[PDB]
């Protein structure tokens, strides 16, 4: 099973000038929560934006150039990605643009964290059909003196 994981401010903006413009340290805990124990493959600038492996999840780079470190895995397409994480009850894609747009078809599952804050961006989450899923899950949470805007947290199955 492949699952999406993302955090998107209004009009699915989810980075700036390869950042992410907001600090909300309990969407990063639900972020560690629902990827620790499992592969999580991202794109090559989603890895240059992290800046360093994610400790007790197995990391796949997609990139077409060969691989510059060798404490992660790279991998060329996206069949290859699949096929590096083995056989896992549950595989997360984390990301960025191109590489959610390219996994969103195969993906039976998407975590969502809608947050409430107006971010100028350059790249977004991929446009999909609201029709196609079922939201399952979802919490939301007022802004407080850790989070500095509110956030809704949702889990979406493709029905
Ligand atoms: N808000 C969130 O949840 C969240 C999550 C993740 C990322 N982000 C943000 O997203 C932005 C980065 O996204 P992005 O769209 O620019 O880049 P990206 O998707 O991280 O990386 C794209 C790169 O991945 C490689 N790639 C992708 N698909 C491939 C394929 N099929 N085969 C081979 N290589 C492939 C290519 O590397 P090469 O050029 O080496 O071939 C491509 O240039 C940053 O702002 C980051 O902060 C936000
Ligand atoms: C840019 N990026 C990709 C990306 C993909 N999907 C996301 N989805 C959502 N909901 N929120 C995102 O921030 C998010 N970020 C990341 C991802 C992870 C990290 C990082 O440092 N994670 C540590 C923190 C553990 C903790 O603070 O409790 C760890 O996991 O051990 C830094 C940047
Ligand atoms: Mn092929
Ligand atoms: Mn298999
Ligand atoms: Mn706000
Ligand atoms: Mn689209």
């Amino acid at each position: 099973m492949i699952s999406l994981i993302a955090a998107l401010a209004v009009d699915r903006v989810i980075g700036m000038e390869n950042a992410m413009p907001w600090n909300l340290p309990a969407d990063l805990a639900w972020f560690k929560r629902n990827t620790l124990n499992k592969p999580v493959i991202m794109g090559r600038h989603t890895w240059e934006s992290i800046g360093r492996p994610l400790p007790g999840r197995k990391n796949i780079i997609l990139s077409s150039q060969p691989g510059t470190d060798d404490r992660v895995t790279w991998v060329k397409s996206v069949d290859e990605a699949i096929a590096a994480c083995g056989d896992v009850p549950e595989i997360m894609v984390i990301g960025g643009g191109r590489v959610y747009e390219q996994f969103l078809p195969k993906a039976q599952k998407l975590y969502l964290t809608h947050i409430d804050a107006e971010v100028e961006g350059d790249t977004h989450f991929p446009d999909y059909e609201p029709d196609d899923w079922e939201s399952v899950f979802s919490e939301f949470h007022d802004a407080d003196a850790q989070n500095s805007h509110s956030y809704c947290f949702e889990i979406l199955e493709r029905r």
